[PDB]
């Protein structure tokens, strides 16, 4: 009669969540026999001079994110990597991705190894939201000044709006610098670099992956 | 002279590393069409309890009805099973990428019940790209558009129409069931777009039927 419409539906919701679970396993399988090869690729990309300079200041969507001024500092980039948890972890999210950012010898901002962790939270709506976890960054000297975690250190507690007007002026600036953006987590809305979420979008899916073609763009007539 | 040879050292190795890592994906979707047929045939045996289900899924939806004419919706209400399978999974046929399509035709006045299997295949473009092609398939139309049939047409003037003949030809060859007579190789004397709703039955309607199903059924 009308019965066997919600036992195929029973059965229907068993096979989504078998096929989910097949799905899911696949693509970690994925993941683990691509994650060597684009190794193997940093390794290469290590011996290409000014690669990644390269690669961000030609791209436009890049340079939509980042203030004029920072493009000078990311000269010193020496890698840019992005590695996927899931081939040790297998035991959360197969979209979670940490983007690593190396700096290199220079005058001018100092060398170090920055690795930020973004994770993939299931919004309770439906949808898919990117989070992260802030990472201490070594800001370039000439830009110590607007540094925002500074000057909020210096107004501790202090009004959000009583602040003198060059420090409010450079709080703005370093928050729009693309160095804030690793104390970006998508938990404090208005309060943090603005969409960071889609920068992690951009530097792990479309310039990491095509940076090759960027590069070659930028060096062709 | 002393970065120019490093250069392109490391661009013909990242050429090498770019065709290792082409061979390297395609493996790995090989082994996702063969870890998920068998869950799409599952999918299939149950969906054949579910009566007039793809009947709902093709008429609820506006992508679909816009690459055949409406007259063709009538009988498609009486399609009670579709299937997409990936030959790659037995054979290693042709190129990974190819697929064959089977449409199963219930109990109905209008249209006599056949199951129609057509088999789509990739073909390497000479700059590099690929190209989607098919083999003609012979289909049992229904009854009523014989007249229109651009076979039966032909097959007249097999010697420049008449114009009911040739009106009859035009409305045929834009009719769904000519669909089936698509090759890809034959530009603008056949199908419209038969690439487009081959690709559109085998990777949207199809992997989704379930979520167009119950939007269908809501308000
Ligand atoms: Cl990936
Ligand atoms: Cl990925
Ligand atoms: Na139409
Ligand atoms: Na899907
Ligand atoms: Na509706």
């Amino acid at each position: 009669e009308g019965k066997r419409l919600q036992l195929s539906l029973d059965k229907l919701g068993d096979w989504e969540k078998e096929m989910s679970q097949v799905e899911r396993e696949a693509e970690i399988y994925r993941i683990k026999k691509t994650q060597p090869m684009y190794a193997k690729r940093r390794s290469i990309l290590k011996e290409i001079p000014k690669f990644w300079y390269i690669v961000l200041a030609e791209n436009d969507d890049f340079a939509d994110y980042i203030s004029p001024d920072d493009l000078k500092y990311l000269e010193y980039i020496d890698d840019i990597y992005v590695y996927y948890p899931i081939v040790d972890d297998e035991a959360g999210h197969f979209k979670d991705f940490n983007i690593t950012v190396t700096f290199g010898k220079n005058p001018y901002i100092p060398e170090q190894e920055i690795t930020k962790k973004f994770k993939i939270v299931i919004q309770e709506d439906g949808d898919e939201r990117i989070v992260s976890e802030s990472v201490e960054v070594k800001w370039p000297h000439e830009l110590s000044k607007i540094n925002p975690s500074v000057i909020k250190e210096k107004y501790k507690g202090k009004d959000k709006k009583d602040m003198s007007a060059k420090d409010k002026k450079n709080y703005r600036l370093g928050m729009k610098s693309f160095f804030s953006w690793f104390n970006w987590t998508g938990e404090k809305p208005g309060k943090e670099f603005r969409n960071g979420e889609d920068l992690a979008t951009l530097l792990s899916e479309d310039l990491y992956l095509n940076a090759l073609k960027y590069y070659i763009i930028a060096l062709s007539p």
